C-alpha cells in the first residue's frame, strides 16, 4: 500500500510550488525534502501521499503531561509511515521514534543584521538591548533549556522570561522579526545559509554552537527503519545529497 | 560484560604509555576509548576491549563475498559492539547496524605544503607524484565505485599500482607522505590530527565526500537503540566535542 508521509512547510526543504493553475495532491509540494522523498521512493519502490502535519509542529513533549505533538506524535500514533522534513535527530525524540542516518548535518547558530559588533552568543548573552529568541519548543529552544553552560543558561533565562515576545512560532516569524526590529534569531545553520543567500543585509553571527543532523523519522519498530537508512547512505555515496543541497541552496 | 572490538589508530585508539605494566582495558587510551567509557556510564554495562583479531576495518572479498575485520566480528557475534573510527557505509549497513554518527568527516588529501597540487584533479592528471589509500577501507571503496571521471582515473591508477601505492594502514600512508613524494587519500578527521603534529603537511582541497563514524552492533542487538540514544546524549551535552578537543 502507499505510505503516508508527514512533513512541514519550511523553505527550502518543503514549499508550495508556485503556478497560475491550481495543483493537487503531491504536485502541490517541492523542495529539498520532496526531492529526497522522491529519491527514496525510487530506491525502495514505494508510492506515497504527502500530508502536512495537522498541528503544524515539529514535535515536542508537553512539560506537564509528557504527551508528544507534531510530526513526532503522528509517527508514534502510526498516523504517518515516514516523516521527511528538516526534523532534528535528538536524544529525547529518539526515545519515542526511530531516525535514519542523517541526510544533512548542521548546528545552532545566530541570524542577525550585518555590520554590528556582535560576534558570538556570549556577546548577546551579556546584554538586553538586542533581543534574541528561537522557535518555540523546537530542538534549538530545547538545547538552551537543557544547557549547563553558563552562557547558554543565561540566554535561556532571558528567552524564557520573555517567552511571549522573543520565542516565535516558526523560522519565518523569527526572520520576519530580525527584519523589523532589533532582534537576533537562534536557528539552524542550514536554514541560515538559505536565508543569507537571499537577504544580503543578514548574516550568520559566530560559528556553530552545537552539532546535529536531520533524519527521516519512522515509528519505533517500523519494517522501513533500516531500509531508509540504507537508501540514505546510497544517496550520500552517490553524491545525490550534495547535488540536492546545491540545487535548493 | 560486553565484548568490544576496535582497532589501533591514532588518536582514536592507542596503547597507553606507563612506567609500570598495564593490564586489561587500562592498556588502551584514545578518543574511542573515552567514548566507550562514556557510553558505559550512560548505559551501565561493563566491558572488555579486544583488538580486532585480523587487524582490519571490514570489507567484502570480491571473489566469495566474505566479510572480514570488525564488521565480520559483529556478524558472527564475536563482539557485542565495535567502537572505532569505522565509517558508516552503504555496504556495511546492509550487514550490521550503525549508531547515529559520533563524528562527521570526508575523504581528503594529505600532502606537503607549497606544492603545485591543489586538488584531486591535479593528482589525477599526472603520474610523477604517487598517491594511494588504505587497502580495502571505505576510502579505497569510494574510488572503486565512483563514476566521476577524475576519481575513476585515480582508481585505475591505484588499482594497477596496488602493491606500490596502496598501504595497509593510515600510519603507513602518513610515513609515506613524510619520506617520499606521495599524496595520501584519507579521512579528514585523521588528517587534522596529522597536520597539527606535522607542520610541513596540509590537507589539500576540500572534502571529496561526506560520511560519519558510528558504533557498530550486530543486527538484532538489544543495544542498538540505547547506543544511538547515548551517542545523541553525549552530542547534546557537548561531551563528544570536548573529547575531540582533548585528543586533537
Ligand atoms: N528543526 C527544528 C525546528 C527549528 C529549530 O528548533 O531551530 C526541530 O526539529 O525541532
Ligand atoms: N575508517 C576507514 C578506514 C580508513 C580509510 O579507508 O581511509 C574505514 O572504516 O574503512
Ligand atoms: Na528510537
Ligand atoms: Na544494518
Amino acid at each position: 500500500r502507499s505510505l503516508i508521509v508527514t512533513t512541514i512547510l519550511e523553505e527550502p526543504y518543503v514549499l508550495f510550488k508556485k503556478s497560475d493553475k491550481p495543483l493537487y495532491g503531491n504536485d502541490r509540494f517541492e523542495g529539498y525534502c520532496i526531492d529526497l522523498l522522491r529519491e527514496l521512493s525510487t530506491i525502495l519502490g514505494f508510492t506515497y501521499e504527502i500530508r502536512l502535519v495537522e498541528d503544524g509542529k515539529y514535535g515536542a513533549q508537553d512539560d506537564v503531561n509528557g504527551q508528544w505533538n507534531g510530526m513526532v506524535r503522528e509517527l508514534i500514533d502510526h498516523k504517518a509511515d515516514l516523516a521527511v522534513a528538516p526534523l532534528a535527530i535528538t536524544y529525547v525524540r529518539e526515545k519515542v521514534i526511530d531516525f535514519s542516518a542523517p541526510f544533512m548535518t548542521l548546528g545552532i547558530s545566530i541570524l542577525y543584521r550585518k555590520g554590528t559588533p556582535i560576534d558570538s552568543a556570549d556577546d548577546l548573552a551579556k546584554q538586553t538591548k538586542i533581543e534574541y529568541g528561537a522557535v518555540e519548543d523546537g530542538a534549538t529552544m530545547t538545547f538552551f533549556k537543557k544547557s549547563k553552560i553558563s552562557t547558554y543558561d543565561k540566554m535561556w533565562a532571558f528567552m524564557s522570561s520573555r517567552r511571549q515576545s522573543v520565542l516565535v512560532k516558526s523560522n519565518e516569524e523569527g526572520i520576519q522579526r530580525v527584519l523589523t526590529s532589533d532582534y537576533a534569531f537562534l536557528m539552524e545553520s542550514t536554514t541560515i545559509e538559505f536565508v543569507t543567500q537571499r537577504n544580503c543585509n543578514l548574516t550568520q553571527i559566530g560559528g556553530l554552537i552545537d552539532s546535529k543532523g536531520y533524519g527521516v523519522g519512522t515509528p519505533m519498530g517500523s519494517p522501513y527503519r533500516d531500509k531508509i537508512t540504507i537508501a540514505i547512505l546510497q544517496l550520500q555515496e552517490e553524491g545525490k545529497l550534495h547535488m540536492m543541497k546545491e540545487k535548493w541552496w
